[PDB]
């Protein structure tokens, strides 16, 4: 349901930033 999500999902949550 995002666009990011390639991204957040993908690394900054994981990493949490």
């Amino acid at each position: 349901e995002m666009r990011l999500s390639k991204f957040f999902r993908d690394x900054i949550l994981q990493r949490k930033k």
